[PDB]
């Protein structure tokens, strides 16, 4: 089948592939939206073959991905996979930890999957489709086949996106702590790895003090435990932890501890979780099953046992009560991490909602809480980071993915995103620069970063020289005095109107065929455009004025708009933005 | 001498009789698609209309023999029937009620035939087994080794229920019902062609002592709680009372955790002092083993990092799994570094404690996961048993196991499945020689019949904490006569008139049973013949000898008739064809002939040397 608008387009097609109980239902839900409620159900997998379109409809949407472009590309062919929480860090087959069954079309067409759906996703770059798949043969899905979903059709991209966004997804009612808008978090993780200790914790502090940088909090990580599974500090790495603590009390350091939901064979945890039945278990539901994760081979915790949610809760609450440490970073999430086949105290038709489950224990301390996975999690008033950028320039978690990821989160209706870590994470073979992010890099995504929700330095502007230094801390303070005071107005908004803080420049401009395509410029809520130079070797970009007045970072008023700004001067040390006029 | 039919078959012998039904029950046969081509009659399509691979092609490999290779190939279900009263069947698997010949109670849907623990279920099939039946009628099936078998029954048509599927299961494919029927002049020689036809005869023996003096086990008398004090208390009393012993067997257990190797210190607070106190009192030793490694094992890390335990289906991470001593996971004796390992481990054992051999306990494949990966690929599952077995090779003279599947080239003995200590078929006093008699079928020639009176679990002993004076009586004598004789519960436990009878039979098995045991031990290399026999064979057209359950031979020349009842000074013998001389020397030559209340005081067993 194929739907027009009230002004005769095309705007969606379909075709049957499984072959030619079926219904197509209209609904006038307003005078400007109607929507096409469709269903497929006959034990063989049903196909459906969603047709993008002519080049001139751009899409939007569906899963974060390693390689994340804006609008949306289909690349190759890909068989259909189960459509569920994965980690993409090595993989462009399968799809990323914050995921929805929703596409969006520039032409104002949209589509939501039904929830009931054992839903699998592949597509075709020849005819430009998505394979919409329902199976119950080889993946996590377990019946409780049947192909449902909703196609709604509206005025233009923005109203139809409200629409579907207002349907489906809940808003959030809570908001992070303020400092978190504002002042750059600091992580362990990129700078020092596994190896960090309480000299190198203790060393950090006092360098980011020296440097003059303000901190939301210190965020230690993987590895600070003796074994994974155990909640307390390794004492060979960290002799007198609540000394440590004390001393980041003194220089007014909030702090946050890297957990995750995995209990190693060696952790003196293991046995505890086995006896309890804690553990997401083997089909016949009677044993733990085992799991590999990068940090080795254990069990899981089953965040839908409420014994396994309590005894993860209390370790928790025993680290807060100890140390006084403010929240955590809730690492993996993924039921790429459980086995093909396995069973939880209350069954899970859809495997995915167990990533929903683990992001539930964020709830309790959601203030400086993050987590890298959400599935219908958008109520949960916690940051959500982007799964580990790679200190390289590309699409493949680099800094150009850094504005198609945070969009594509932002059409989820997350509004709180943190992009991971300012240069990515300098990880061997996977770093444009050998040990650390080169110099050029560093610079462009800390200017990029400095305009995003949340704002992570790992590896330090001190790492490179004073001018970077500079770069940091003038950004720093244009973050403090134009962006963090906006971030938290529309952090606010939130719950009264569901609309998210990082806006594609259609959100104001949903008619314009070169909003659609933008993948280089962003809005924060509708006033503040930013276009970072996202190239090396660069002090000028082509930059993009939608309809409006629009004031320049340096005073200049443009009111001859629609407008390209071709060869805009921007420096390496400087960002181009412009204030809605 | 076929009769091929839609929704059946039946064979026919040389003299007229129906020795063999068979009714299809997945589908029938369309026989205008059926075309004969000499011995080869194949049919291409069923009467749904489905295309079909079916053949019956008949063979005659003997004069006397005739065979029919049987195959469908499109879940396949074939219903075997036993027959009319008179139609006796042996053989299948070892069972938690055994019974001789088979008797089907009740329906049993189809479950998969693999090695399961049966010592709490009845549904499922014991450690030894072969997918094997013999008729008193002469007619004898053997399914075959390709088939991913299942095993259900029909009491109401008294049908073997024959299945082939790939779903539900623990069979991977690599469905075919596939078998052959074969059809000779008596129920011992088509036996003996079959036999002979499917299953390796062991080529060594077992350690002499092991056929003659008693082994002594600590795990009926002790437990868990054996310690180094126990043994050597054991060992002491031993010796006070006046016995010989084969070894003493240290089971369950003497290790820290399960999957350790080496003695617990706390428990054994110096192993080389006690080993060497055994040595001077001249006890050989072996040790308790098992293929599992508990989760707090100090070896579990080990094991998952050089990957020697069967896997989940993805054949990534090991597979835990649940047995009666706690949770962990089994090793995989498909991987050639899990073999060595585990036998570097006993070759430890061996060296440094100059143990002997050991008791391999566990090895069902009911013990590892519903679906699994291994090494190297088993379609059948219990090929995994079979490779367990292996580790005995190495120690065979003193090594014991208790499964066996295509095991009987291993010279080793095979034990029971643990008995209770009761009187009945549930694996009972009256179990033993229906069990032992099953085992000997399947080729099997070294059976131990477990533990004198039985393992005396709570709620499962007749007597509350040890077997009933009468039982342990009866059963030691029985036990006398089989192949190797075990005590765990010693006769000291009773009184002075049990230790008496103790030490009758224990002279009475040294200077009758134990010269013809390792006679006929000796002559299964040439012969393929089991040590303990069915009266049928030697009287192998005797409608009574084909159902007697309560009377066995050693070879030919020796027929055993213990009281298997409570209460009684006498019991009915039967005599087949030939001159008997009891034990008392009473010279029976007016056979075959029942003794009708024949007199067995509570310290006697009835025997009966051939004089013919
Ligand atoms: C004790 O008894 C065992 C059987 O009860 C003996 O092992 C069996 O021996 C026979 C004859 O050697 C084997 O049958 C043969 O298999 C070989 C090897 O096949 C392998 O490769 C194929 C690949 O196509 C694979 O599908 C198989 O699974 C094997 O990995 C064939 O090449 C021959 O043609 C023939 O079919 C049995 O495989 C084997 N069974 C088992 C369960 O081990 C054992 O040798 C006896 N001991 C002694 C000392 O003789
Ligand atoms: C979307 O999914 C829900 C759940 O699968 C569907 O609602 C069910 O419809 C089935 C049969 O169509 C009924 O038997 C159930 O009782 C319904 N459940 C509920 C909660 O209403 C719904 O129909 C699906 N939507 C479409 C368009 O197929
Ligand atoms: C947060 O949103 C989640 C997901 O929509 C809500 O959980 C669902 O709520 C509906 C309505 O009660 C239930 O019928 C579903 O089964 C829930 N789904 C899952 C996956 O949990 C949740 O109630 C919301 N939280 C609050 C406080 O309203
Ligand atoms: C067990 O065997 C009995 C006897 O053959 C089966 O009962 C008959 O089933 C047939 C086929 O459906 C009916 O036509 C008869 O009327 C049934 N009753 C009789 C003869 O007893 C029974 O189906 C078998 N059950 C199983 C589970 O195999
Ligand atoms: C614990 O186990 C992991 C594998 O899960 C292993 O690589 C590691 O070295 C072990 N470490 C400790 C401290 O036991
Ligand atoms: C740093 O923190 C102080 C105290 O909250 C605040 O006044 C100031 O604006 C911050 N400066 C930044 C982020 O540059
Ligand atoms: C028995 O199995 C083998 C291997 O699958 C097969 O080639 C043979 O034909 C089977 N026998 C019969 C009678 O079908
Ligand atoms: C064990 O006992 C013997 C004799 O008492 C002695 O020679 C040996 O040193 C002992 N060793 C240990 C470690 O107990
Ligand atoms: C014990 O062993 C000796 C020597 O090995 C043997 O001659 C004797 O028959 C055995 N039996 C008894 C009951 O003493």
């Amino acid at each position: 089948f194929s739907i027009r608008n009230q002004k005769g387009e095309q705007v969606f097609r379909l075709a049957f592939r499984s072959g030619a109980h079926f219904f197509i239902q209209t609904v006038r839900p307003k005078d400007t939206v109607m929507c096409y409620r469709v269903r497929w159900e006959e034990g063989r997998a049903v196909e459906h073959a969603m047709f993008l379109g002519d080049a001139a409809a751009h899409w939007y949407g569906g899963a974060e991905m390693r390689t994340q472009h804006w609008p949306i590309r289909l690349d190759g062919q890909q068989e259909p996979q189960p459509f569920v929480t994965s980690d993409v860090y090595s993989s462009d087959a399968a799809f990323g930890g914050i995921l929805e069954r929703y596409w969006l079309s520039s032409r104002a067409a949209a589509i939501k999957v039904n929830d009931s759906v054992p839903f699998h996703l592949g597509w075709n770059s020849t005819e430009r489709s998505l394979r919409l798949q329902a199976r119950y043969h080889d993946t996590p899905y377990k019946p409780p086949p049947e192909l449902s979903y909703r196609v709604c059709v509206g005025s233009d991209v923005t109203s139809i996106h409200k629409y579907m966004v207002r349907r489906y997804f809940n808003k959030p009612s809570r908001v992070p702590a303020p400092e978190a808008f504002r002042d750059p978090i600091w992580s362990t993780w990129a700078l020092y790895g596994r190896a960090v200790d309480q000299d190198k914790v203790l060393r950090f502090a006092q360098q980011i003090r020296l440097h003059h940088f303000n901190s939301s909090h210190l965020e230690i990580d993987d590895m600070y435990t003796p074994a994974y599974g155990d909640f307390d500090f390794d004492e060979v790495k960290f002799p007198n932890a609540s000394d440590m603590f004390r001393r980041l009390r003194d220089a007014g350091f909030r702090v946050t501890l890297w957990v995750h939901p995995f209990v190693n064979y060696n952790s003196s945890r293991f046995g505890e979780g086995v006896e309890r039945e804690l553990f997401v278990r083997e089909p016949t539901g009677r044993l733990p099953a085992l799991v590999r994760w990068w940090n080795g081979i254990g069990a899981v915790l089953d965040f839908t046992h409420p014994k396994a949610r309590d005894w993860f809760q209390g370790h928790l609450r025993r680290l807060r009560s100890r140390y006084s440490v403010a929240s955590f970073k809730f690492d993996a999430g993924e039921v790429s991490y459980l086995p093909r086949d396995f069973s939880t105290y209350r069954p899970l038709p859809d495997p995915s909602v167990w990533s929903r489950r683990y992001t539930e224990m964020a709830l309790p301390f959601f203030s400086l809480a993050e987590v890298r996975v959400g599935y219908q999690s958008q109520n949960i008033s916690c940051f959500f980071r982007l799964v580990d950028r790679d200190s390289v320039w590309g699409y493949d978690l680099g800094l150009r993915s850094l504005i198609p990821a945070v969009l594509t989160v932002s059409m989820l209706g997350y509004p709180f995103i943190l992009p991971d870590m300012v240069g990515g994470n300098a990880v061997p073979q996977r770093t444009a620069g050998g040990d650390v992010p080169e110099r050029e890099l560093y610079i462009r995504w800390l200017e990029v970063a400095a305009f995003m929700p949340a704002m992570q330095f790992s590896i330090p502007p001190w790492r490179y020289d004073a001018e970077v230094v500079a770069i940091a801390q003038k950004f720093a303070a244009l973050r403090a005095s134009l962006v963090a005071p906006l971030l938290l107005e529309l952090a606010g908004e939130v719950t009264d109107t569901g609309d998210p803080i990082v806006r594609p420049l259609w959100w104001i401009a949903p008619g314009d065929e070169t909003a659609h395509r933008i993948d280089s410029q962003f809005l924060i809520g509708d006033t503040l455009l930013v276009a970072p130079v996202l190239e090396p070797g660069k002090q000028e970009r082509d930059v993009y004025l939608p309809a409006g007045k629009w004031r320049s970072y340096k005073g200049e008023l443009f009111d001859k708009t629609p407008v390209l700004l071709t060869d805009y001067p921007v420096d390496l040390d400087e960002i181009a933005y412009f204030t809605w006029a």
